[PDB]
C-alpha cells in the first residue's frame, strides 16, 4: 500500500502553513475559510499534492496514508476530557485546519448535523462516561469493522484521520477486497440487488422531530428506504476491481436466498481475513476510501488524564449537491 | 446575474499562464496534465479562482460569465469547415487548456466516447452540411451521470449570436405540481446514438424517474421536452408537466458569450438552447469550446472502460 513520507522541510513547510492560516482565519464559522480551502491547499508541498492527487484518480488502493508531520505537543495541549463545552477553536486549529486542506484536495469536507454539534472536524479521544460500548468516544469495547453508513446513499465518499498523540501506538484496522480470492459466480451475486442493509439508529428519521413539512421531507427518502425495504448489491462499479459497501451488523442476507447467503459468506470471510493493522502515530495522516475500504478501532484502555490518544476525523463528499434534499439550506455542509 | 470582467492585468495573466501550460504540455492525452490540472488552476487570478467557488458553492444561479479574455484572433486563426479529421491540438490550444483549467475549479472534465471522436474539448461552429425550430434541455436529461455543470468559452462570435438560458422560476408553480414532479413518473428517452469489452449498451434503459428533485423549495430540474413522455393514465403528472414546461419556456433568456467570454451553466438549475443564425461559412464564424462536468468521476465508473478514462461509453 503506497504512502508519503514527509522530509523535515516538508513538515516544517506544512507546519509553517497552517499556523499561518490558523492565525488568518477565525474559525470553520468563517464561510470565506471553506471558500478558500482548496486554493490554500494548493499551497502545500508539491509532492503531497501530486501523492494524494494520484490516489485519488488511480481509484485502485483503498487507504494511503502521509507520515512525519509536526504535530506541537506543547502548543495542541492536553487531550480534553470532553468535546462538549470546549472554547472553538482550540489551540489545535492548525491541525484541524490542515485536514481540511487535505479534505479540499479530494472533494469536499461535509458533516452531520446531530454529531459533534455539526463540527466538520470531529475529535477522537477517550470520554470517560462514554466508557461503555462500541464508538469512537469509547476505548475499552472493540469497534469490528465496516464501510461508514453502508446504507446510506449520501455516505462518505473518503474519511481523513489525523493521529494528533498516540502515546501507546494504538492502531486503527483496514481492509481492502482481495478479488481474486472470490469465484466469479459470488462476484455476480454480490453484484446483484439481493441484500437488505439496514440503517444505524442515529439514522432514523423517527430520532428527530415530527414537525414542520421542511424536515420531514429532508428525511423522506431516507424514510422510504424503511418502509419499502429495498434490495441492493454490496459490490459495484468495475466488475474486475469493484467498490463494495460491507456492514456485517447491519447487513441482512434474506433467509431464501441460498446464493446470496454463500455469496456473502465468502466475502465477509475474505474480508475479515485481509483486515490489517494500521498505526497512526502522532504526526500520521490516513486516508481511507470508503468504497475501497472498511475500518475499525481496536479497545485499549485509557488514562483519562489528558495523555490520552487524540484523533482528528473529516468525512470528504465527491459531490456536495447530489445529498443537497438532506441539507437544511444549500449553504451548509451538515447532512440532516 | 453575477459576472465578472477580468482586468487587462488579469487578462493577460490568463493568457501567459495558457501560453506556458500549452508548451509544456503535448495534448489531453498526456494523463499528467490531466493529473495538474487543479494544481495549475490555483495558479489562475485569485479573484478568478473565488468567484467561480463562490458561484459553485452558492448553488443559487443557473450560469454565470467570465468575461474580458484576451483570445489571440491571429494565433487562433480561421474558424475551421469541420471537428473530423482535423488534428488535435490546433493553434487554439491554449483557449482549451483555460477551459480545462476552469473545469478543474469545478470539478472534472469528462467526456463521451461517441461525441466528436471522444475529444474532451467539443467545438461549436457552423458546418456546411446545413423551418429550424427553438428547443432547450437540460444537458443529457435521461443519464444517470450526465453533466453537473457546461462551460462554453466564446473563441469567436462577429454577430453576437446568443445562447439561450432558463432557470425555474418556483413561484409560478403549486406546491401540488411540484410534489407530482418530485415522483418517478416521467420517461426521458436518450438523445442520438472500438469493439470490447462488454460491447457498447450496458447499463441501459429502466425506471421511471422524477423531472425536480434536490430541495423542495429551490428545487433541481432536469427537462428536456422533446425527449419527455409521460404514460397517457397519470393524469396529475400530465398537468403538472405542461404546467412545469409552461414555466421555463416562458422564463428563458438569452445570453451572449461574445468573444472572450466563457459560459458556465449548471446544469441542475439551467436549461439552455442554441439559436439558429446565418454562418458566412469563411472561416470567420462564430467558434465555441465546450467542456463537460462531473462533480464526482468515480460515479460514472461502470460505463467507463477503465479507472483513468474520462470518456463514458
Ligand atoms: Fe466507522
Ligand atoms: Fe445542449
Amino acid at each position: 500500500t503506497p504512502s508519503y513520507s514527509l522530509t523535515p522541510a516538508e513538515a516544517s513547510a506544512v507546519a509553517e502553513l497552517t499556523l499561518e492560516l490558523a492565525a488568518a482565519y477565525g474559525s470553520f464559522g468563517d464561510p470565506v475559510l471553506l471558500r478558500d480551502l482548496p486554493r490554500l491547499a494548493a499551497r502545500l508541498p508539491e509532492g503531497v499534492q501530486d501523492f494524494l492527487r494520484e490516489f485519488k484518480l488511480a481509484d485502485r488502493h483503498g487507504h494511503t496514508v502521509i507520515r512525519g508531520h509536526d504535530f506541537d505537543q506543547r502548543r495542541i495541549g492536553p487531550t480534553p476530557d470532553h468535546w462538549r463545552g470546549r472554547v472553538r477553536p482550540g489551540p489545535e486549529f492548525p491541525e484541524e485546519l490542515l485536514l481540511m486542506l487535505y479534505s479540499a484536495l479530494l472533494g469536499e469536507p461535509f458533516g452531520w448535523a446531530t454529531q459533534q454539534d455539526g463540527h466538520l472536524v470531529h475529535d477522537i479521544f477517550p470520554i470517560r462516561s462514554h466508557e461503555n460500548d462500541q464508538l469512537g468516544m469509547g476505548s475499552k469495547q472493540l469497534l469490528t469493522w465496516h464501510t461508514e453508513d453502508a446504507f446510506h446513499p449520501y455516505r462518505s465518499d473518503y474519511l481523513i484521520l489525523g493521529a494528533l498523540r498516540n502515546p501507546d501506538h494504538v492502531p486503527t484496522t483496514v481492509g481492502e477486497l482481495d478479488l481474486s480470492s472470490l469465484s466469479a459466480e459470488d462476484i455476480d451475486v454480490l453484484f446483484e440487488p439481493r441484500y437488505h442493509i439496514a440503517p444505524d439508529e442515529s439514522h432514523l428519521p423517527k430520532n428527530n422531530t415530527i414537525a414542520t413539512e421542511e424536515e420531514a421531507a429532508r428525511f423522506a427518502t431516507i424514510q422510504r428506504m424503511i418502509d419499502e425495504r429495498p434490495l441492493g448489491p454490496l459490490l459495484y462499479g468495475s466488475r474486475l476491481d469493484p467498490y463494495m459497501r460491507l456492514d456485517p451488523y447491519f447487513t441482512s442476507v434474506p433467509q431464501d436466498d441460498t446464493d446470496a447467503r454463500r455469496a456473502y459468506d465468502a466475502l465477509f470471510k475474505v474480508v475479515d481475513s485481509g483486515m490489517r493493522e494500521v498505526v497512526a502515530d502522532q504526526g500520521d495522516v490516513l486516508f481511507i476510501d470508503n468504497h475501497r475500504a472498511v475500518h475499525g478501532r481496536l479497545p485499549f484502555q485509557a488514562r483519562y488524564d489528558g495523555t490520552d490518544r487524540w484523533l482528528k476525523r473529516v468525512c470528504v463528499t465527491s459531490d456536495l449537491r447530489r445529498s443537497r434534499e438532506m441539507r437544511a439550506t444549500s449553504a451548509t455542509r451538515l447532512l440532516g
